[PDB]
């Protein structure tokens, strides 16, 4: 077990009573560097160790289809960890006012949580440090190489990062320890229940159609930590060798398809490389995937932890921010509100269909995402408000949204983040522009727009 991927939030006297793990972006009892490492802590304490999840007031703010997947997953995992003889304990409300009681309740010795650099993290962690006096640590279960060891810093492009994290791959990229049951079981409602409450609360603001009917297909994601893995052999096995040529065709399924799965936590990136790793496969294919899963995945944490205001302005490069400045005054070909962008009632038929397919299966393939993303920067009054309106509708309609990925994602195809400068054009400047005529170039949009009618 490697100290590089825990960090001290704060000191304290250690109570004797059960390790808690609060456990928030890493939604999985295999492969779970943070509740392994809450595991030896609770062993050489000889103490049992326990999992907490706070159910927050913010769920409100997406939809069913991100509620449902989240709990439907969680049931499957108080089964996996009630195995294990691991107790789950899932509070309601916030998190600064429901771990500090719980931990002041159970007499809990050392707190424990997963690494996340989201603001809203970081906004619980504040509220829980200032009302507990245990230990209080975090781990980097999410990354292959922890987020503060990969670099002491913010990388502009994945060419300068890329060397720094294979040359720390050998000695972080490695296989995980069987979690250890607890040694005796030791000392608030049921998800079913929550669940019925959420959707509830949630069904007003469900996406419908115009007869109706709900927009969203729930079929085509299992959630779970067992569908995940499934999901990931059936990549290996059939689309791992056509990646690299097909990744960039939004008519073919050739994607891994884990990405809902990773947001949760419910799969580890950390597995997934090691299988592939392993895999005998097309050469070209496997770098292309690993350049997706490690470098551009684990840059966006990157991005988030070391710029605060990554779903700003302000986080441009200098370049980008000067060209779209140089452009504000521009006059743009069309603007659209936000209800506009949001029903896909747009004069372009092939962002609408991106919409549409974001719309109804929650996962909008990776080369429409960007042209999606660059098309609200040209139809927007201003590169502030194209922000907006791409996080607002990432983070609403995307199973995988409210990510580190989401925001750089965002933050390259608006502000240029991780990018080069480009042709100068108007109002978007020197930003990567993509054209209607190149992607037909690229692939069959006739038939991408076709299927989402
Ligand atoms: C405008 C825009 C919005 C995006 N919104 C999100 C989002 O809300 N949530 C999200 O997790 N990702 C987002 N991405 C990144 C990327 O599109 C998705 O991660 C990827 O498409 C998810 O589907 P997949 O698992 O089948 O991809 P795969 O090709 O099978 O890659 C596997 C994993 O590698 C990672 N990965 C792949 N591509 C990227 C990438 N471009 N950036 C960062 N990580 C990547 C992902 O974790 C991904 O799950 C966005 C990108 C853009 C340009």
């Amino acid at each position: 077990m490697n100290p590089k991927r825990i960090r001290a939030l704060k000191s304290g006297k250690q109570g004797d009573g059960p390790v808690v793990y609060w456990m928030s972006r890493d939604q999985r009892a295999e492969d779970n560097w943070a509740l392994l490492f809450s595991r030896a802590i609770a062993k050489e304490a000889n103490v049992p160790v326990v999992v907490v999840f706070c159910l927050t007031d913010e769920f409100l703010e997406a939809g069913i289809r991100q509620y449902e997947f989240m709990l439907k997953g969680l049931q499957e995992l108080e089964v996996s960890l009630s195995r294990k003889k691991i107790p789950s304990f899932f509070l309601r409300g916030d998190p600064g006012e429901k771990i500090s009681r719980f931990v002041k309740d159970y007499n809990a010795g050392t707190l424990v949580t997963d690494f996340s650099p989201l603001r809203i993290k970081n906004q619980w962690i504040e509220k829980v440090i200032s009302g507990i006096s245990i230990p209080f640590f975090e781990v980097d279960a999410h990354n292959v190489v922890p987020c503060w060891e990969a670099s002491q810093k913010h990388e502009y492009a994945a060419h300068t990062f890329r060397p720094k994290l294979y040359a720390l791959l050998p000695e972080f990229l490695e296989e995980f320890p069987e979690l250890e049951p607890n040694s005796v079981t030791p000392e608030v409602e049921t998800l079913s229940d929550v669940l019925e409450t959420g959707v509830k609360a949630l069904l007003p603001e469900r996406a419908l159609l115009k007869n109706k009917d709900p927009l969203f297909e729930p079929w085509h994601f299992e959630p779970g930590e067992k569908a995940a893995k499934k999901v990931m052999e059936s990549f290996i096995a059939d689309r791992l060798d056509s990646y690299g040529a097909l990744r960039n065709d939004p008519t073919k399924n050739m994607l891994s398809n884990l990405s809902p799965y990773l947001h949760f936590g419910q799969i580890s990136s950390q597995r997934v490389v090691l299988e592939v790793e392993k895999a005998e496969s097309n050469p070209g294919s496997k770098k292309a995937f690993l350049d997706e899963i490690l470098i551009w995945k684990e840059i966006s944490d990157n991005f988030c932890y070391y710029n605060p205001g990554y779903d700003g302005f302000e986080s441009f490069p200098s370049w980008a921010k000067e060209s779209l400045n140089a452009h504000r005054n521009d006059v743009r070909s069309h603007i659209y509100t936000l209800e506009e962008f949001e029903a896909g009632k747009t004069h372009d038929p092939l962002w609408n269909a991106s919409q549409m397919e974001l719309l109804s299966t929650g996962k909008m393939h990776g080369y429409t995402r960007m042209y999606w993303a660059k098309k609200i920067l040209e139809w927007s009054e201003s590169p502030e408000k194209a922000l907006e309106i791409a996080i607002c509708l990432n983070d609403r309609y995307e199973l995988d949204g409210r990510d580190p990925n989401g925001y750089a994602g965002i933050a390259w195809s608006i502000g240029g983040v991780h990018d080069r400068a480009w042709g100068e054009r108007e109002v978007t400047g020197k930003i990567r522009y993509m054209s209607y005529e190149g992607c037909k170039r690229k692939f069959d949009v006739k038939l991408y727009i076709e299927k989402y009618s």
